[PDB]
């Protein structure tokens, strides 16, 4: 499967996550945690039968990598870390690779070999300001793989600064509501959600509860949760409340067609929410 | 996969169904409707290589067939009928094995080759009052059959009628909520969820809101669903909106481990809610 595999075990892995940080397994069953992780070890190891020799994944062993595939293992990998054990060879590997491999000179991540499921890869899908779509959400990976990765991986915090930098440069121009929401939570993790680019970030929003873009649904809900984790960063919490009451009423649609990315932001942020 | 297929199939089918009946693709995003069909179809058809020559399923075609799945796959399919193109020779296939082969003289369904995935068959896994939990839910699949069925199975009927009085027999004694939510349903459909078994189902809800069991929310969540079923073929609307609001408050899993039952249900009786 290669990207089916990630497809599927996604809401497990951001489900666990989220009972964890939220302690609320007593109500879910506390006997039910060991066989959710034992999906989730199925998972990891399934995924390595599609990790290519250059530590790069792709849907099928003979399909070229993809650049965005390779950060989403990254992404999913380094939070199912303190769940389950994953090899750090593993992580760090595909880590050095989109470093090394996939990032242009001024910062940018580039995509040579896109993904088959491209209702897996939420908001990106729109290709309008992919640029800042895939340099946003690689940048969160690898920030997210810092943990485990930048011990070995020393050009790491330099790849995530030139990245960071490019989205600056690119920020106040942005039309998309899901851009602005996504490199908005990346300058927030680079402590660069400042001042101009602040105002825009949150000038995007719609009643302040919302960074949506018209029919599409779950675009929105991951943009808002970006969006949401970027305002905890900053600990406005002045304009949280509001986000996430809204976020809280989305009807997402869990192992449902195209909910891959809202169903892990979504979780994610609103881990992030209670535990800040 | 056999059982995985299902379980991988259940969001999407049952997420558009809600789409569906509540008329709610333009916030969704119109053109996302037939991707989503897609899906649908290439899991019928990947369902179809599990149909063993007796109509049954099974996680694999060497394992003697689950009297369970076939059901889920009756249930889902009648549903899916409205979606796709079903073949009327697979769904009263299934549903002519489980009535000639798997019902006892006393109107009670019986499973021989338990599903490997527990975590698929919600409440059902709890085996206590598993007869009556069985019989339920496969009387239920009957029933969502009929419309498709009934004419190329003349025997659904009587089958039908033979569960339910079994499930009535048994109703007023029954100790678990889960099992009372199921059954009751399944009478209410039977149109025999009157006087005695009535104040014995709606006097087995918690604060009038749900059917609950300790420390199992998924359980909870599907059984609380096929409550406010049952409480919408009674047109009783006094008891129906306490109902609808805890279960618009479960934060229910979606494509995770252990919610194949509760996603299915949820989006099944949230859909006739508003289509009532």
């Amino acid at each position: 499967c290669g990207e089916q595999n990630m497809i599927g075990m996604t809401p497990t892995v951001i489900a666990v996550h989220y009972l964890d940080q939220t302690e609320q397994w007593e109500k879910f069953g506390l006997e039910k945690r060991q066989e959710a992780l034992e999906l989730i070890k199925k998972g990891y190891t399934q995924q390595l039968a599609f990790k290519q020799p250059i530590s790069a994944y792709a849907a099928f062993n003979n399909r070229p990598p993809s650049t965005w595939l390779t950060a989403y293992v990254s992404r999913v990998f380094s939070l199912a870390a303190n769940l389950i054990a994953i090899d750090s060879q593993v992580l760090c590997g595909a880590v050095k690779w989109l470093i090394l491999e996939k990032q242009k000179p001024d910062g940018v991540f580039q995509e040579d070999g896109p993904v088959i499921h491209q209702e897996m890869i939420g908001g990106f899908r729109n290709t309008k300001e992919a640029d800042v779509s895939l340099t946003a959400f690689v940048l969160i990976a690898l920030q997210e793989a810092r943990d485990i990765c930048e011990g070995q991986v020393n050009s790491l915090p330099g790849s995530i600064n030139k990245a960071g930098e490019y989205l600056e440069a690119s920020y106040l121009n942005l039309q998309r509501p899901y851009t602005v929401a996504i490199a908005g939570y990346a300058l927030a993790l680079m402590n660069k959600l400042e001042e101009p680019y602040l105002t825009k970030f949150l000038n995007t929003a719609k009643d302040r509860n919302r960074w949506e873009e018209p029919g599409q649904q779950l675009y929105n809900v991951e943009a808002t949760s970006y969006a949401l984790l970027a305002l905890l960063l900053l600990k406005d919490f002045d304009s949280v409340p509001p986000v996430v009451r809204w976020l809280n009423d989305e009807r997402y649609y869990g192992g449902g067609y195209g909910s891959t990315q809202a169903t892990f932001m979504v979780f994610q942020a609103l881990a992030q929410y209670r535990a800040d």
